[PDB]
């Protein structure tokens, strides 16, 4: 079955940031007016048993002192005093400051991304979902003991962790317009969680990895070398060049990994009508949404896969866009046709999607080639050293 996580506290949480105000709603809301939240199995987020179990879930890749402090960042923002100037240089240690600040639900807010995400990997586990959605999750800039990019835990690295800790392969691949940094760190040693991420990088634009550091392009490093991945895109991409563009490594690194589960990061903040304004990618369901493509490639695999969400700052347009993942993940893993109106239904949120209340955004639609080389290389590379087996020329052919 697929599964999606969702739950009236969890809701209240995700909807509880500065940032990202109610976003999680509109998706959740738009997915229920379409009629397939009857097609899905929800997905209930990890509570614990203790303080103490939910700290050993967490330090599992955080430090404790910092998520002390982001404990501590929320229980100042419930008081009504200014920070001592001590409490500031603390959080600002942490990087818990500017564009990750604090608000009175910042702690519960980061835990619950966390919570869902964890709880989806289990159900994976298990073998209860096939798939598992979590429109909550995949903040992928959180480090060990530093927020980044609005993200303050890094769900997708402990759902991860979760994984491969149930030999087992982690195949990560990050959608979102942003470098999947934060994951790919985590997992830079090690050869089991292979990371690719697809993304902007130009000089200025954030976080400034993912792209040639004379310029050399890191890979992971120790056992972990070309074990992270790296498409980095100029801006303007539109749905088939981006998709031409990742089609083929998708395929190769399913066919070299093969791997035991893949979690994919599906930021929308690629969309054309992202307030970034960077790529023009779509959610149109035949030009075909890039991102539709690759998640109709990966769940082609028959693997055991996590689908979370990430960037989207056009809350609408995310709605409009997951709700479309939504319904081809449940077409592609049952085979079981999902209609979807091309207007809007009635709901609590519809007046959000004016003025013409229609589920596709309003958009009017040799680099790569070298980068694929690159890539196709590391691959052999990490193949070879990890003693891997794959036809090197049905793989070549590909591309
Ligand atoms: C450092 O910035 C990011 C780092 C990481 C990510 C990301 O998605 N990571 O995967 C995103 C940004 N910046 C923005 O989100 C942003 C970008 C443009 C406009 C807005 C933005 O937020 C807004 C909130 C309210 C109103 C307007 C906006
Ligand atoms: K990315
Ligand atoms: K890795
Ligand atoms: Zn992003």
């Amino acid at each position: 079955s697929v599964g999606i996580v969702y739950g009236d506290q969890y809701r209240q949480l995700c909807c509880s940031s500065p940032k990202f105000g109610d976003r999680y709603a509109l998706v959740m809301d738009l997915i229920n007016a379409y009629k397939l939240i009857p097609e899905l199995s929800r997905v209930p987020p990890l509570q614990w048993d203790s303080p103490s179990r939910m700290y050993e879930a967490v330090t599992a890749f955080h430090s404790t002192e910092y998520v002390d402090a982001l404990k501590k960042l929320q229980m100042l923002h419930c008081e009504e005093k200014e920070l001592t100037a001590d409490d500031e240089l603390l959080m600002d240690s942490f990087s818990l400051n500017y564009d990750c600040p604090g608000f009175p639900s910042v702690f519960d807010y980061s835990l619950a991304a966390v919570q869902g995400s964890l709880a989806a990997a289990s159900a994976l586990i298990c073998r209860h979902c096939e798939v598992v959605i979590n429109w909550g999750g995949g903040w992928h800039h959180a480090k060990r003991s530093e927020a980044s990019g609005f993200c303050y835990l890094n769900d997708i690295v402990l759902a991860i962790h979760r994984l491969v800790s149930s030999q087992t392969r982690v195949l990560y691949v990050d959608l979102d317009l942003h470098h999947g940094d934060g994951v790919e760190e985590a997992f830079w040693y090690s050869p089991r969680v292979v990371t690719f991420s697809v993304h902007h990088a130009s000089p200025g634009f954030f976080p400034g990895t993912g792209t040639w550091n004379l310029p050399i392009f890191l890979n992971g490093a120790g056992r972990g070398r070309f074990s992270a991945f790296n498409l980095p895109l100029e801006e303007g991409i539109n749905d088939l060049d981006w998709s031409n563009a990742i089609g083929p490594i998708l395929d190769s690194l399913n066919i070299v990994i093969q791997p035991s589960y893949v979690v994919v990061q599906c930021g929308a903040d690629c969309l054309a009508t992202d307030p970034h304004r960077i790529f023009r990618l779509t959610n149109f369901y035949p030009s075909l949404s890039g991102y539709l493509y690759a998640i109709k490639k990966i769940l082609s695999w028959k693997v055991p896969t996590l689908i979370l969400g990430g960037g989207g700052y056009n809350f609408p347009d995310t709605a409009r866009l997951w709700t479309r993942v939504t319904a081809l993940t449940i077409e592609e893993v049952k085979g079981k046709k999902m209609t979807i109106s091309p207007e809007i239904p009635e709901h609590s949120y519809f007046s959000r999607y004016g003025p013409d209340f229609e589920l596709d955004i309003d958009y009017f639609p040799d680099s790569i080639q070298k980068h694929h080389r690159r890539i196709l290389e590391q691959l052999r590379n990490y193949a070879d050293l990890n003693k891997l087996i794959y036809d090197y020329d049905q793989v070549y052919q590909l591309y």
